Formats: structure tokens, C-alpha cells, sequence
């Protein structure tokens, strides 16, 4: 109930832990003389000081460091040349690894994936699992802050999976990154390209359909080209995930949930940076503005929607305070249950440029029944109030689908609401102009403050009377319609 | 039975408390760049380190700071420009806030009022709840040293609601300030004008028709024009309130 903006701002500033037993392993000779050997790295180096186990309660495997999870380790190679795989570390509780692998390609997968969990004990500890490889090449799945088995045993506390390679963190098609209720992860290489399922937020337990389930992929100083391919926020919950990117974020397929969130946040302009007991200064930021060339090219949005039926919508969001928000050719999709499903495409301090066709239930017109009033929503340049919502593509509304735009000068090219009618075509927050080039209305609730719609179509709606194109606010001084056409 | 002249003269000179766990929150960036945004301030800043709760005994809500009321906090903004509302902090036990909001209009009300209580434990602590806003604009009710629910749970100890804005502490017509048996409050802006119900002393419990029920509105250094509108001392008791004003 707290919100992600509090949670990540208070979790990104902690002390790690109090680990006694700092095991300090170091790779000696033999490792640093075969550039192509394809070592294993669990059994060949680590597995002396990482032990398996069985939990009384939902166990398959159980890994920690040595005699309890409150122990560190480290691995200081800095010269061990090769190519090192993990291949099969499942339900790792552990704590405070930092596999410092200079000049070493990594891999985290062969024949089995991975997991990185902790336990919700009386300490409520993190894991702070670092790596320092050369590439990374994840190449199989990974379950950060997962469940042990199902329900039994214990609860899981938070984690961190930092991954600070120096050549480019690619991935595979079958590499499902599944970070859950508590998990974050930094990255600091150049030109990430996660070509697989990024799954922010999941049902960590099978019955917990009401978890907040935050996360973060704070790709904070990625100096090259951030590139997702398949982002799947949320699963049967209001997963309020977030991303603090580095001012160029091409993504591909977005698959939200009904009620899950997203906070793609651009950098600032200059770039980032008895006895009374005194806690340290828990600094917390507010919603700030992007820099200038902050690009977010989310080129396909989908929104799955299945489950029970509530009294209203669910309104998945993506607060995006970059100074742009381009949305490409796949445009906007939605899926509609019996109640009207809702998408909230905000922008705090930027523009919006949707060049793609609006769909709902994946068709261009998108008819919907009277109870399922699908609600599209755009907020271009909110806290600067000079933000435009340019829709450079011909949109199309079927029946009982709802547009609203709260921008400064919401330009357009083509609007099709007269095919179905019953479309709340709101413009209630427009500061000055709505420069629509072509308008089709039959039984519509157009309300524009000032415009110049240089072509008008006035359609009928069969036999229903009282339902029509009803302008319901001030048309005002500079308004204009260069062509009215009553069919 | 002591009299107010003893009580305020011995309560205006204390040490605050012994708070372990001085949580020090600070508003960073983003807050200090929107002069007109109308932030919330409970959920948007505070509610990480102020937790709700249920008491076994007359509970609706229950707020303290973190793991027991014997903990401080602070909030050191000093630049966070906006307009900040509280809107719904009821039965706040807490302790030792000082929401240091330079260049920020305040508000304490929207859709719900407020409360500022403590508990009569073995420490018998104050609350010392400061603010340092620019205006204040209370604009809804406020229940300083109120009751939790009715009778059950625990007893309430004293409190202080200092309010030291720098432009003028106005109020609303529907803003009933209801300070009770122990509550005082300082003010130190210029030209207070409380245009609503100032209610010094009340039946803190429903049967306690015989409480002394002191209070104080020590508008001590208000350099402008003190101005009440509606002062309602006492309710079914001998509420010996007092005011130490500033000569107008």
C-alpha cells in the first residue's frame, strides 16, 4: 500500500548487513591460462563454501553459504580467463556474494536455471549478490526472490542482483528473468539487450492474489543502448514495478496486467550526482523531470485482462517522465472484460507521439458492450502544461470505448468515433488547441475548449434519438471548422 | 486541583524526552521544483516511517512512528516548494515530529481531520509535534490529546503542538480545534485569525464530568494581530484554560 516510489527510494539507501565469517576465496593458478576452457564455476570453485540442504517444509534444494545465511563470502579472481557457467543453483539463500571475475565471459545457464532468494527472519536481510564479469550472457532463466517450494518452510525477504559487466549484457530467447515481490537488480555495462521474457512481479505464493509485489530494474548507468524485447509486468496482482533507465529505452513487447503499474523514470538533466541512536539520513526524492534527450520508444503495448469482474476498471499505468514518449507501429492494444478495462498512459514532463493505431480486443475499430466502457487515457506534459499529445496516426473507436486527453495542444490526424458511437471522446484538460484534421462522430460526447477541426462529418445513429454529437463545453473565440458535412 | 497557573508554569520548562531511533528523513529532488503541485504529505513522504495499527481496546486506527512511541523522527526539507496537506491522521500517538517545511504553504485537512495524542505509560511523555511551514491554513478539525476510541485501550498523556509558520495562520469556518485535558499549543507567526471553533477543554472521556482539564494557547510571540472568532472554553467540567497572548 506504500507505493513503489517510497519503497525503492528507501531501499536504495541501506547498509548491506552485519556478516560475520567473511570467507575470502581466491582463484590461484591454472585458471588464468586457458582462454577457451569453459570451466564450470559452481563445482570447480564455489561448491566448497556453498552447501546444499533440505528444509523441513517444501524443500527440493536449499543453498546458503556456510552454517547460516548471515555469512558473507567473496571471490577475488581479477585474472581468471575463461568462460564460466553457473548451471543449476536453485533456491539459493546465501548472502553477499561478489564473484569478482575480471576478463571472464559469464554464463548463468546450462541444463538448469538459477535462483537467488533470502529468508524473512528476524533480521529481514538482503542478499546483495554482485558479479563483475566481462560479458554476462544469462542464457537461461533466473528466479530472483522466488519461493522455496510452495508455501511451507519460511518466508522470503528482499534481495539485490547487481550485475556490472563491461562489454554488454545480452541474453537468450528462452531466458525468463522472473523477479518477484522484493527483488531489484542494477546493471552497469553498455548496451543491454534482454532478448527474452522480463517478468517483473509474479505470484510469489499461489494464493496471494493481493500482494503489492514491487520490483526495480535500475539500469542506472548503462552508457550504451538499453533494449528490451519482452516485458511482462504483473501477474494477478497490482505489481507496481519501476525502471530508472539511462535516457534511451527502446523496448519491444509490453504485456501489462489490469492493475499493475510501471514507472519508467528518466535521469535528471545533469545526470545522477540506554542511548539515543541516530539513523542515517534516509534521503528520498519526489517525482522529478527528465533530461532533454530522454527517449522512451515503447513500440508495442499489450494488456491482458482476465479474472473476476469488479465494479469498475483497473487502470494499468506507466508514469514516464522522460521528455519524449514515442509509441511506434504496434501502437496501443487492450483487452476488455465485462467491465471497462482502462489504460493510463501518463507523461509528467514530456511529450507523447503515438504513431500507432489504438486497438481494443485487437481490432482497429474496437466495439465494446455498454457495461465494458474501455477507457483510454493520455496525459501529455502534465506538470509543465506545455506538453503536446501528437497522434500522427489515424485512430479509430468502435462502440463504448473512451478517449480522454489532458495536454496543452493535443494535435491529431484522424478520429473515427462515428462508426460505433457511444464513445466518450473527452478533451477536458486541453489547454488551448485540438488541431484535428478529420472527425467522424455519430453519438459522441465531444467537448473541446478551442480547436480548428478543418473537416467535420455529422453522422446519424440509425433510429436512436437524443443520442448525437453533443458538444458540452465552451467552443470559444479562436475556434473554427473549415468544412461541415451532414450526411 | 492544582490550578492552571502552576500547571503551565511547570510544563513550559521540561526536557522533551529520551528518544532512541532518531529517524532522519529528508526530501530530496523533485519536490523543490513545482510551486503549485498540491502534494499529499502523509503518503507521499511520511507514511514509510509512520505506521498504522490496531489496539486491543477501542481501536479504529493507531499511529506511531516506528516500533513504539519512544522514537523521534524529523523531516528536513527547507526547500520543498509546493502546498502540502495532511488529510487523515487520526489517533496519532507518535512523538517528536518536526516537519521542517520552509517555503511551503501547509494544509491540515481534506476529506478528514487530524489528531495528535500520546499515551500515559510509565514515561508520561509529551509529543512536541512541531511544524515550520510558511502559511498554515488548518482548514479542517484537529483533536490534540484526544481519546483513542471510548474508554478502553489506554490513557493519554500530554502533548505540545507548536506551529511556527511565517506568513499568517488563518483557518476555516468548519475547523474545530479541540484541545483537551493536557494539550497546549504555541504559535509564532504574525496575524493569526482562527475563524472557527476554538474549543479549549472537552470531556476527554464520556463519564469524566469532574476532570480539571487544563490547556493553553500560548500565542507567545505573534508579532501582528491576534484574532479569534469563536472561543468555547469548557464542556461539563471546570476547564481552567489560559492564554498568554502578545498584547493585542
Amino acid at each position: 500500500l506504500l507505493g513503489w516510489g517510497l519503497k525503492q527510494a528507501e531501499e536504495a539507501n541501506k547498509t548491506p548487513d552485519k556478516p560475520d565469517k567473511v570467507w575470502r576465496i581466491q582463484a590461484g593458478k591454472g585458471f588464468n591460462e586457458f582462454p577457451n576452457k569453459e570451466y564450470d564455476l559452481y563445482k570447480s570453485l564455489l561448491s566448497s563454501k556453498i552447501d546444499g540442504g533440505w528444509d523441513w517444509g517444501n524443500a527440493a534444494t536449499h543453498y546458503w553459504i556456510k552454517g547460516g545465511q548471515w555469512n558473507k563470502l567473496e571471490v577475488d579472481m581479477k585474472d581468471a580467463v575463461g568462460t564460466y557457467k553457473l548451471s543449476g543453483l536453485r533456491n539459493f539463500t546465501g548472502g553477499d556474494l561478489d564473484v569478482n571475475m575480471q576478463k571472464a565471459t559469464l554464463r548463468l545457464g546450462q541444463f538448469n536455471g538459477n535462483s537467488f532468494t533470502s529468508y524473512k527472519d528476524s533480521a529481514d536481510r538482503t542478499t546483495r549478490v554482485d558479479f563483475n564479469a566481462k560479458n554476462i550472457l544469462i542464457d537461461n532463466f533466473l528466479e530472483i526472490n522466488n519461493r522455496v517450494g510452495s508455501g511451507a518452510g519460511r518466508k522470503a525477504s528482499s534481495t539485490v542482483l547487481t550485475l556490472q559487466a563491461s562489454e554488454g549484457i545480452t541474453s537468450s530467447k528462452n531466458a525468463e528473468i522472473s523477479l518477484y515481490d522484493g527483488a531489484t537488480l542494477n546493471l552497469a555495462s553498455n548496451s543491454v539487450k534482454l532478448n527474452g521474457n522480463v517478468w517483473m512481479g509474479r505470484l510469489q505464493y499461489v494464493g496471494a492474489y493481493l500482494a503489492p509485489s514491487y520490483s526495480t530494474i535500475n539500469t542506472s548507468k548503462v552508457t550504451g543502448e538499453v533494449n528490451f524485447n519482452h516485458l511482462t509486468v504483473g501477474d494477478h496482482n497490482a505489481a507496481q514495478a519501476g525502471i530508472i533507465a539511462s535516457n534511451k529505452t527502446h523496448i519491444g513487447t509490453l504485456d501489462l496486467w489490469q492493475s499493475a503499474g510501471l514507472n519508467i523514470i528518466a535521469p535528471p538533466e545533469g545526470g545522477y550526482k540506554q542511548k539515543t541512536e541516530v539513523q542515517p539520513t534516509q534521503v528520498i526524492d519526489g517525482p522529478f523531470a527528465g533530461g532533454k534527450d530522454t527517449v522512451v520508444n515503447i513500440d508495442r503495448i499489450n494488456t491482458k485482462a482476465d479474472g473476476t469482474i469488479k465494479v469498475g476498471g483497473f487502470k494499468a499505468s506507466l508514469t514516464t517522465n522522460a521528455a519524449h514518449l514515442n509509441i511506434g507501429k504496434g501502437g496501443v492494444n487492450l483487452s476488455n472484460q465485462a467491465s471497462g478495462r482502462t489504460l493510463l498512459v501518463e507523461n509528467l514532463t514530456g511529450n507523447i507521439t503515438v504513431d500507432g493505431p489504438l486497438r481494443v480486443n485487437n481490432q482497429v475499430g474496437g466495439y465494446a458492450l455498454a457495461g465494458s466502457s474501455a477507457n483510454f487515457e493520455f496525459k501529455a506534459g502534465v506538470d509543465t502544461k506545455n506538453g503536446t499529445a501528437t497522434f500522427n496516426n489515424d485512430i479509430s473507436l468502435g462502440r463504448f470505448v473512451n478517449l480522454k486527453v489532458d495536454a496543452h495542444t493535443a494535435n491529431f490526424k484522424g478520429i473515427d468515433t462515428g462508426n460505433g458511437g457511444f464513445n466518450t471522446l473527452d478533451f477536458s484538460g486541453v489547454t488551448n488547441k485540438v488541431n484535428i484534421n478529420k472527425l467522424i462522430t455519430a453519438s459522441t460526447n465531444v467537448a473541446v475548449k478551442n480547436f480548428n477541426i478543418n473537416e467535420l462529418i455529422v453522422k446519424t445513429n440509425g433510429v436512436s434519438v437524443g443520442e448525437y454529437t453533443h458538444f458540452s463545453e465552451d467552443i470559444g473565440s479562436q475556434s473554427r471548422i473549415n468544412t461541415v458535412r451532414l450526411e
